[PDB]
């Protein structure tokens, strides 16, 4: 399948080359799939998600998003416009407040959430969470990220925006999940994207077009951005048999475009995400 005129994040999953707008696709498109986006919310009544999208659990006095960062990330995953993983189940789980913050124990407990949750679900081709958030190192929020893996959900997580080490972050500096950086559509590492050997990928993070709060759309720059490219791509690769909750991470470096961005740091890795689609 071939959207044209997609965002160029979307046409970049797809390409040996930067400078193109037409994003490449098999039509399975993450159907069977699901995708957690633990985040403020999602609009799930947007056009954009088709009824696939659903609210599941909140800590707040609502589940909706009054903030659109999580409609943001959810719409990179799977909306039809804006999404990699046009068919896939959108699940939301609002760990964040609607100004954007949320306390680790929240946190924690949405994780938890999850791994048990997708035991009442249907998601035959596997699951994924999308964790477009992070704050200083922590060992019990890297626990609760691995144990999410661990569970057999693929755990994609923001590195972070202080053009910093990963290192000093959490969920980002645990191991066994899959941590994010970000490009911008000439291939350079985003001027915020963190960095360090515990990245495992970049997807594309700046100027990224997705859905927003009030049925609306907008560009926005960030590793959280970039996060949900990859949860949307490891969707995608389950849905098509490619890869496996457990291993995705690793099939997404394999896979990935090597050495092509630039201002990546002495021993980061130089990969960004592709789906090796040949229509
Ligand atoms: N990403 C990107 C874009 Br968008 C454009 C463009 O203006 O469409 C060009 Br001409 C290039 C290039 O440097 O060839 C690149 Br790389
Ligand atoms: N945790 C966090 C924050 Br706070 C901010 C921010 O300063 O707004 C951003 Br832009 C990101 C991102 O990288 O998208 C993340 Br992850
Ligand atoms: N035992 C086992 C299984 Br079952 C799977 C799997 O789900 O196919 C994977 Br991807 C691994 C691995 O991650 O190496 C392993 Br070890
Ligand atoms: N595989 C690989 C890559 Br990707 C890069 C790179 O990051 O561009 C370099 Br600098 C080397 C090298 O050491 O020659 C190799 Br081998």
């Amino acid at each position: 399948a071939a959207q044209t005129n997609a965002p160029w994040g979307l046409a970049r999953i797809s390409s040996t080359s930067p400078g193109t707008s037409t994003y490449y696709y098999d039509e399975s498109a993450g159907q069977g799939s699901c995708v957690y986006v633990i985040d403020t919310g999602i609009e799930a009544s947007h056009p954009e998600f088709e009824g696939r999208a659903q609210m599941v659990k909140t800590y707040y006095y609502s589940s909706r998003d009054g903030n659109g960062h999580g409609t943001h990330c959810a719409g990179t995953v799977g909306s039809r416009t804006y999404g990699v993983a046009k068919k896939t189940q959108l699940f939301g789980v609002k760990v964040l407040d609607d100004n954007g913050s949320g306390q680790y124990s929240t946190i924690i407990a949405g994780m938890d959430f999850v791994a048990s949750d997708k035991n009442n679900r249907n998601c035959p081709k596997g699951v994924v969470a999308s964790l477009s958030l992070g704050g200083g190192y922590s060992s019990s929020v890297n626990s609760a990220a691995a144990r999410l893996q661990s569970s057999g959900v693929m755990v994609a997580v923001a590195a972070g925006n202080n053009n910093a080490d990963a290192r000093n972050y959490s969920p980002a500096s645990e191991p066994s999940v899959c941590t994010v950086g970000a490009s911008d559509r000439y291939d350079r590492r985003s001027s915020f994207s963190n960095y360090g050997s515990v990245l495992d990928i970049f997807g594309p993070g700046t100027d990224i077009l997705s859905t927003w709060i009030g049925g609306s759309t907008r560009s926005i720059s960030g590793t959280s951005m970039a996060t949900p490219h990859v949860a949307g791509l490891a969707a995608y690769l389950m849905t098509l048999g490619k890869t496996t909750a457990a291993s995705a991470c690793r099939y997404i470096a394999d896979t990935a475009n090597k050495g092509d961005l630039s201002n990546i740091p002495f021993g980061t890795v130089n990969l960004l995400a592709y789906n090796n689609y040949q229509a």
